[PDB]
């Protein structure tokens, strides 16, 4: 078929390949992250939330695809192509797990409207010129549990 | 981590293994069988359930899997070291995805409990050795006042 | 001693040995039974029932006689002795564990007086020659006093 | 699958190795104390007790054991394999049955909370040095009404 | 036995290697941080805190890995000793120093939150991450 | 800086030293009964009693020890060399964590006055020559808190 693995999610991957291929962190990186902040989540038997469902999925398969890769390396005669196979991966399909794996950790850290929100905002940033470009990048934070207006209602 | 994809679905690897590798439909049979019955809410932009959503991410993965075994195939030389890679496949990757893509779709077809009881039917009627096993496999599916 | 384990489940070793050899599932399919069917209660520090009793220490016998066999082949310098053991596990202890791991198996998935009732009649349905025996073999579908 | 055999009995494997190896008594003598302390309730056809039905169990599944060793004595040309494989048996998994054995024995004798505290106890007595160790070993052992006198 | 010493204080050793490792100091630098702001109480014949009892263990424990390891790296070509120390134990004390003595001087609710802040900013690559890394308090 | 690991807890490294160093097991057998006595405090999440911190140091670290003995010792090549290593962890490293372990393990076990008492009483008594030494060591066991007299008298 033709299945966008975003537009579940309100988005595209159009949408994320508007962010350059240096913005996202490494694939360990986001690994290292997830298991941080959300590994009791992960392992748990709840759904949690659909971007709990998406990010179970491609932690394992990232994990399938190195596993694989891998062990057709140690069959390969020559040593100086024992990563060759783990490269092709790396190359070829990196990117878009590093762009996934970003999109799910991200949006349970500081919310889906506020990821999206800064992917347009950094993407015309980096996209300025450096002579025009400001030197501070857009901010990404969560947004206040309760708002100004609220605050000042109940003082 | 240790993420069991079928735990926040109520079963665990373990189980899933229970049903030997000769049950499973092919992986083109599985793809074709979540096109022909959900193509338009697999491709839809809502969530529809979490069935769906793992289905999702199982074909998009299966298809970044199956053009790098087919891409290694291609590329050896040798039709003794690319019966290696596919019996590699068929035994581990090949397996786990078709028994992903088998639970997910049987899961949103039959529903998930009568799946499950399926599963360990099956499981123990298979391996009943075939003299004292039935033939039949087992199968994946008032008062007098109310007239008055 | 002469102690017989089916004294207690109301069963005898000569009962058992009422359905042919191969009418047993492999040691490996029983096995593969046990855990997928009963994995957390084996496990688990409750008794469960006398049937889990059993079936825990059929379970870790049968390991020891198969970590026997892994054994047979790390330190035997000799490949020959390593296959003559575990030719005698498998088909000289292998049925005995095939009878003992199906039977409670059997008993906890559909009911000890249910398993014996079949144990019967498959006995006579399998020695009742092919001509006038029908083609279906018979279908196989808490509290403990001391 | 991780099954512990004392689990269901208020142990486990770890505390059964606390006691150190040559405390157990050998198979022979745990199986002769079963005979002549248990004999009629482990052949009688009632389940008595789960101590009862582990302790039918393990002394059939070591008498299949050593009928093995026994066949392996004969039909095994090698002698450097067979003497491997029938220390293994009576040794490796000796000892394993020898703490089976002597646990299920024990509990039926002494009680189970009796036992399980008599190997803490033991335990820390052999690993303390026999110069500040007490020569006594710890010993595993186990109504009228008023108006009968007014 | 499985033993975690970060779990009866409410961390683990896998939250702990979410930092990495040229992110703590030398543990030269953290025992003479731990002296400097602490050795009064560590010196002292009372509990203090939990904190000051794993951290008492950890300076003396130190203590012994470096004599041994300077009895074999002289009393015998062998930087692999200085190589193994540096890899292995050295970032596995790095870590357990930091943790105690920035949970005295901070609060440990207080790093547990700085650990997954920092642990994040410094995995962010610098076109997109913000100047000013996350600080610690004092 | 100079800390006594016995001070927080009432005691000194000088009367630890007071006990032969062939009373104590080995670390070894001191170990194997901290795992059967205290295996589900020691992996517990909590802080139980500062005996329980200290006993969970002391555990870690000897496998701290021992592992960068093991690496060491098994790339030597003479086996003089390996045996002088282990000569070294049983004079020096042994001695101590055999005195810590067994400090800390015995007063969870019996109270920390109870093991002090015990600790003079056995120090005086194994320097005691033989012929005036009764020959039964003292015992070491808690102190019954009150006499039966006075438990009779305050049913
Ligand atoms: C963390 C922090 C603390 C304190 C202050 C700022 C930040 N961070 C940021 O302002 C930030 C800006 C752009 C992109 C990212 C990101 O995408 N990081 C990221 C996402 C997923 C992942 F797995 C690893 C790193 C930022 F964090
Ligand atoms: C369909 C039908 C019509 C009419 C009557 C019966 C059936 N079917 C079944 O009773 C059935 C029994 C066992 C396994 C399967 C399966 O696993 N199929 C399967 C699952 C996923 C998939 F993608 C493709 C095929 C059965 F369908
Ligand atoms: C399962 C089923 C579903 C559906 C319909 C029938 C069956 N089964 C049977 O009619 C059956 C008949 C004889 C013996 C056995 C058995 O003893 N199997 C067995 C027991 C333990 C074990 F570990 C493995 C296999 C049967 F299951
Ligand atoms: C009997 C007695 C009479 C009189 C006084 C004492 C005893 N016994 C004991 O104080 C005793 C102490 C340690 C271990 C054992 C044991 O484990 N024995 C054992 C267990 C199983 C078995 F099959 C054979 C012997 C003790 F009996
Ligand atoms: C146990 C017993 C049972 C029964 C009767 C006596 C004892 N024991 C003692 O009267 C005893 C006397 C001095 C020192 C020790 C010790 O220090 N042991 C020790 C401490 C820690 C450790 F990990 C291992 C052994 C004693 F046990
Ligand atoms: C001190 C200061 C004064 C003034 C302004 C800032 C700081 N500090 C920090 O913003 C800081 C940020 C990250 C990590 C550390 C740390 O982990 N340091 C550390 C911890 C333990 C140790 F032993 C030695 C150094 C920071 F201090």
């Amino acid at each position: 078929m033709d299945i966008d693995p975003y537009k579940e999610f309100g988005a595209t991957v159009e949408l994320l390949s508007f962010l350059p291929s240096d913005f996202f962190p490494s694939v360990r990186d986001l690994l290292d992250t997830a298991a941080a902040l959300y590994r009791d989540a992960l392992e748990s038997p709840e759904h949690c939330s659909p971007h709990h469902t998406a990010l179970r999925q491609a932690i394992l398969c990232w994990g399938d695809l190195m596993t694989l890769a891998t062990w057709v390396g140690t069959n390969l005669e020559d040593p100086a192509s024992r990563d060759l196979v783990v490269s092709y991966v790396n190359t070829n399909v990196g990117l878009k797990f590093r762009q996934l794996l970003w999109f799910h950790i991200s949006c349970l850290t500081f919310g889906r409207e506020t990821v999206l929100e800064y992917l347009v905002s950094f993407g015309v940033w980096i996209r300025t010129p450096p002579a025009a470009r400001p030197p501070n990048a857009p901010i990404l934070s969560t947004l206040p549990e309760t708002t100004v207006v609220e605050n000042l209602y109940f003082q």
